[PDB]
């Protein structure tokens, strides 16, 4: 009975990072056996160019860094692929969609050229989608100070997210990241719950083919 | 008036990095301005990674593998349209297509998915295709150690190089590489003083695109 693939995407600061931990704790404490991945993994070899990259400690080509991007989430598939097999859920801060959305927010970036790469990664039962309205956000907390922190450059990466979310071949679901964390927790545990029983009924699907 | 960027493509020990060699000193002999360039380039961070696996020092997955091969010439595209745009003719040994036709031996590796990282790449004005017979390859040595050094993975890359070569939107030029190294030269140079006579009339073209 293979494990589920669920996927947090979501706006700055709509809390992809705190609800992914908070969902693993709480599927675990509920007898499933769940793990947290992210993307970027910063520890690999390709993971270290990533986070040299985003902290601006190095510059790196646009085609580049976003292949570099895509070869981070690749060199996880054996794991990935490995895990759900043996019945672990995986819940993964970021995937192929940040991937896309990011790049593709860059001038001169085709959305279908930025999807190619990510084409055949493991398909997500789950992609939750993580909203906020900006005046929220900003109660968040300021800006950081890695690459693509900024709200010019989010607002279009979010364009790019919108049109990814037209894409009837994933179980998008919107969640409402302005409630408090537990409430906002509650919500994705439970649509979560759901896609963990059916996913054990349909094999693990192919990303965009 | 703009370089021309010609590569050479072709089989094991056909002759590529001689020739790729002898034609730059022949082109600078000749008053052009020419350099040499090769991919892998195994000088930059990518290129070190890439250098270990072919080397066998470190294993590497094969998605993730084939998107740093296309990683690695992305980073040198600055480069190479600086140059070109210099007035620097620049001679390439091996390029996407390369890229293409190692990965696309794997098992399960469609074409289309292994050529789309390197679409937009700047497009060569002349391909070389170095062809010789495996009974005249044989007597050039014995295959090396590294990956992919074997006759049968081989054949199934120069299957994909055959696929490459239907695409008329390139201007390739097949090469008798079993003549003597100064034959075979003389037979590329003169392709390349043709090559970049022409290219100073169109502009540096995109890769399949
Ligand atoms: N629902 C929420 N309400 C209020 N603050 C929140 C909420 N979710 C997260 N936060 C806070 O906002 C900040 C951003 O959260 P984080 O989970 O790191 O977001 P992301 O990974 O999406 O950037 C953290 O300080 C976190 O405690
Ligand atoms: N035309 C040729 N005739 C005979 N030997 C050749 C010829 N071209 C190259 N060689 C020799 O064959 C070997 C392979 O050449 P190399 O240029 O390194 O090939 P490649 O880069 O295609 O693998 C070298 O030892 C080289 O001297
Ligand atoms: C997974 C992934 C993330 N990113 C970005 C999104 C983030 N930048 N912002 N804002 C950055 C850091 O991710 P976190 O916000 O999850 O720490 O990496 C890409 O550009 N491509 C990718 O493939
Ligand atoms: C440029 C490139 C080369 N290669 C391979 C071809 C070669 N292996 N064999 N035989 C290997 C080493 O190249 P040289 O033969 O040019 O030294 O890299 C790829 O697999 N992908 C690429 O994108
Ligand atoms: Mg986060
Ligand atoms: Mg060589
Ligand atoms: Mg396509």
């Amino acid at each position: 009975r293979r494990g589920a693939l669920i996927v947090l995407e979501g706006v700055d600061r709509a809390g992809k990072s705190t609800q992914s931990r908070k969902l693993v704790e709480a599927l675990c404490a509920a007898g499933h056996r769940a793990e947290l991945l992210r993307f970027p993994e910063r520890s690999t070899e390709i993971g270290k160019l990533l986070s040299s990259y985003l902290q601006k400690k190095s510059d790196v080509e646009d085609h580049s860094v976003h292949l570099l991007f895509s070869a981070n989430r690749w060199e996880q598939v054996p794991l990935i692929k490995e895990k759900l097999s043996q019945g672990v859920t995986l819940v993964v801060d970021r995937y192929a969609f940040s991937g896309v959305a990011f790049t593709g927010a860059k001038e001169n970036f085709s959305l279908d050229w930025c999807k190619q790469p990510d084409v055949g990664l493991p398909k997500p039962d789950l992609v939750l989608f993580l909203q906020l309205q900006l005046a929220d956000a900003a109660k968040r907390g300021a800006f950081g100070h890695e690459r693509y922190e900024n709200g010019a450059f989010q607002e279009r990466a979010l364009r790019c997210f919108h049109q990814l979310m037209k894409d009837t071949t994933l179980n998008w679901k919107m969640v409402d990241a302005s409630k408090s964390i537990e409430a906002v927790h509650e919500d994705i545990r439970v649509l979560s719950e759901d896609a963990i029983a059916t996913a054990t009924e349909k094999p693990l699907g192919e990303l965009w083919k």
